[PDB]
């Protein structure tokens, strides 16, 4: 027992980190097979950082203009190409440690681990979501660009994220790892909207369970609701409406604890529209929607 | 920009994690050089779990009764050993991934990473605090036994905690990696008190340092205080009494941030008696005592 918000072991994604250097620009790439993927503004300087031409940029590279240093050892490019906005520099070694791996594109609410890194070494992991709006909210300083977020199946590690960018208002903004970004952000050094963000609702509920799962019981009431009901408090909330392929995903912890999904919206309708009265669930003073119902589920069961 | 409970990255201790069995019973080791760490209570079956006498119970087992498998190679086992309630099995090779490591013995208040695993293999990693009463809240169930809990110094792990107990609280206990339980905690099935825990007075002020770097300013006042002063509501609302010691080790973020330390006790002080106004601060609606000072600067400047 007990709930934390527990990354996956980031050992397979440190194994892939390196360092990539054009021109003063240094931040992080990811080694995998023989390529390296990392941020295209690898390539800006100062100047271009308003609204870069990144084929004109580019266009200036060659292959030896990349360096790329995995650790201490220094690897040998032998093609170079922009994909999106993401370069992929074809090197002649391919990456020993690489994992099983994937890429996948994730959607808004999934959670995933980041491994923050700095000049191709890693520096910590932590959980988080991908908000309904495409952003994150991470820690990164400058540097950083390049560190990665993923998921683990196993042995199989699922790259979702590549960081690319800190928004003006201090939350991240990134691309899957075939250069496309999340959400409508570009590339620029520009004040760029993200859109209006909802809670996760889905995951709210998720973190419920897993909250009566480990004994936390007090928000539990005599009420139900429905999903009409509850999605007029949802949205008065800002959270997102549920639907029936929420609820169905919600079934093994329903099933598990003995209550009924639209039970437990009972409870969050009542601790949404009542606050938590100065008392606290699994250690939060607020409802937590960084969890997903697999998250739960692989947590309270001791997936490894 | 952005505050995170981050992990240390686990891949040096992932390399380390084996399953060691004896009898029936499976739990984790640490494997580090040619030896196996791992709780003591693995030698123990059902009927033992009252008051297992461990001395008698080791002297029925040889060294061939403890299957050591490192993911799916097995360990010969040339020797065994019980250094307070640890196990130490001596075996035939060296972990070729042994990294540089310390072993520790962490004071209560500081924080570490806990690489949760089940049969020898990671399912997560987490970060968290000894609380002042010598326990840890974790997340752990039956299985994750001989996880452990370690800091990074760039190249070097300091080993600080294994795993052994969940209390009938659900708060869980271990050991230092000599086998000593912190607090005053015994490996038996018995119910036992963990003594009246505090909150950690000098994380939250770094972690309110850590709010102000990151743009949370809003609890700021017109107020300062004294030690004195500040130490009768620490006293009212169970914080630890602040020393000079911990306005000496919040000496770096007073100074980056302009912010006198007792200046910051006021603003703590403030928030102890009004609480939080249904506002937050870096994502908490609660003080959070998870962080210390040096934690803080770590996360706020890169360290790698
Ligand atoms: C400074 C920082 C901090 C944290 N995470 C990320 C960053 N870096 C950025 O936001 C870079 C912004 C940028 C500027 C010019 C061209 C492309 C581009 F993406
Ligand atoms: C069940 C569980 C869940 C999480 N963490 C740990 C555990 N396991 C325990 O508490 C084992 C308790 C014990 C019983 C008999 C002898 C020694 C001994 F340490």
């Amino acid at each position: 027992s007990g709930f934390r918000k527990m990354a996956f072991p980031s050992g397979k994604v440190e194994g892939c980190m390196v360092q990539v250097t054009c021109g003063t620009t240094t931040l992080n790439g990811l080694w995998l097979d023989d390529v390296v993927y990392c941020p295209r503004h690898v390539i800006c300087t100062s100047e271009d950082m308003l609204n870069p031409n990144y084929e004109d940029l580019l266009i200036r590279k060659s292959n030896h203009n990349f360096l790329v240093q995995a650790g201490n050892v220094q690897l040998r490019v032998i093609g170079h190409s922009m994909q999106n906005c993401v370069l992929k520099l074809k090197v002649d070694t391919a990456n020993p440690k690489t994992p099983k791996y994937k890429f996948v594109r994730i959607q808004p609410g999934q959670t995933f681990s980041v491994l923050a890194c700095y000049n191709g070494s890693p520096s910590g992991v932590y959980q988080c979501a991908m908000r309904p709006n495409f952003t994150i909210k991470g820690s990164f300083l400058n540097g950083s660009c390049g560190s990665v977020g993923f998921n683990i199946d196993y042995d199989c590690v699922s790259f979702c994220y590549m960081h690319h960018m800190e928004l003006p208002t201090g939350v991240h903004a990134g691309t899957d790892l075939e250069g496309n970004f999340y959400g409508p952000f570009v590339d620029r050094q520009t004040a760029q909207a993200a859109g209006t963000d909802t809670t996760i609702t889905v995951n709210v509920l998720a973190w419920l369970y897993a909250a009566v799962i480990n004994g936390d019981r007090w928000f539990l009431n005599r009420f139900t609701t429905t999903l009409n009901d509850f999605n007029l408090v949802a949205m008065k909330y800002n959270y997102e409406p549920l639907t029936q392929d929420h609820v169905d995903i919600l079934g093994p912890l329903s099933a598990q604890t003995g209550i009924a999904v639209l039970d437990m919206c009972a409870s969050l309708k009542e601790l949404l529209q009542n606050g938590m009265n100065g008392r606290t669930i699994l250690g939060s003073a607020l409802l937590e929607d960084e969890f997903t119902p697999f998250d739960v589920v692989r947590q309270c069961s001791g997936v490894t």
